[PDB]
C-alpha cells in the first residue's frame, strides 16, 4: 500500500510514533517519504552483505526480521521479513521502535541521515492537523 | 490499461502530481503523453546498457527500480519494475516523485526536454475540470 501523506502521519501518531525515544513525527514521516515513497512493498537489495531492506521504512534482513535468505541473521524484531510487506503497518512501527532503542537512534538508516537530519521537514506534517 | 487523457490528470491530480516540486499537472501530463502514450504496460528494452524503461513514465531499470537483470544498476526508488506496471500507478507517482528531487528534476526524461520543455502544454489539460 502506498499511504497518503497526512494518512501516514495520522496512522503513524496514532500507533505512538510522535515523540518516541526522542523521534518527532515528522522525523518519521521523513524517513519513510526517502525510504520507500509511503510504499509498504518497497524493496531494496543489499550486495555487499547479501541482505535484503523491507517495507515502509526498509528495515533490514541481517539484524531485524529474518527473510531465510541472508548469512549471519538475527531476527531482533522476530518477524518475518514478509510482515513488514503487508498493507498493516502496526508489526512495522513495532520493529522501527524497536530499532530506535538501541544507541544510535535513528541514526540507524543511513538516508535519514543524509536527507532528514539537521534539515526543516515542517513540510511533512503541515496541514495534516496532528 | 491506457488511461483516458482526462482521466489520467485526475488520478494524477488526486496522487498529489500539481505542482510537485513545481512541476504542472500539464507537464506530468506531456511526460506520460510522449513516454508511453500514457500506457501503464509500455516497455522499452535497450540492448545497449541492458535497462529497460517500465510504464506510464517510462522509468529506468538502472537507476530507478529493480528487474534484476539490468548490469550497474542501484534501486534508488526501491521499488520493483514491477509495480511499475500496475494499473495502479501510485507506486509509479511516488517513484517518479522520487526521481524529480535529483538535481535534474523532470530534466531527467530527454522526451520531456525534446518534446515539452518550454513549450504550450496547455492542451493536456483543458477541458478536465481540473
Ligand atoms: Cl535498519
Ligand atoms: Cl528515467
Ligand atoms: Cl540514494
Ligand atoms: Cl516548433
Ligand atoms: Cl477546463
Ligand atoms: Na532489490
Ligand atoms: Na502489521
Ligand atoms: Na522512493
Ligand atoms: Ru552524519
Ligand atoms: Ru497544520
Amino acid at each position: 500500500k502506498v499511504f497518503e501523506r497526512c494518512e501516514l502521519a495520522r496512522t503513524l501518531k496514532r500507533l505512538g510514533m510522535d515523540g518516541y525515544r526522542g523521534i518527532s513525527l515528522a522525523n518519521w514521516m521523513c524517513l519513510a517519504k526517502w525510504e520507500s515513497g509511503y510504499n509498504t512493498r518497497a524493496t531494496n537489495y543489499n550486495a555487499g552483505d547479501r541482505s535484503t531492506d523491507y517495507g515502509i521504512f526498509q528495515i533490514n534482513s541481517r539484524y531485524w526480521c529474518n527473510d531465510g535468505k541472508t548469512p549471519g541473521a538475527v531476527n531482533a524484531c522476530h518477524l518475518s521479513c514478509s510482515a513488514l510487506l503487508q498493507d498493516n503497518i502496526a508489526d512495522a512501527v513495532a520493529c522501527a521502535k524497536r530499532v530506535v532503542r538501541d544507541p544510535q537512534g535513528i541514526r540507524a538508516w543511513v538516508a535519514w541521515r543524509n536527507r532528514c537530519q539537521n534539515r526543516d521537514v515542517r513540510q511533512y506534517v503541515q496541514g495534516c492537523g496532528v
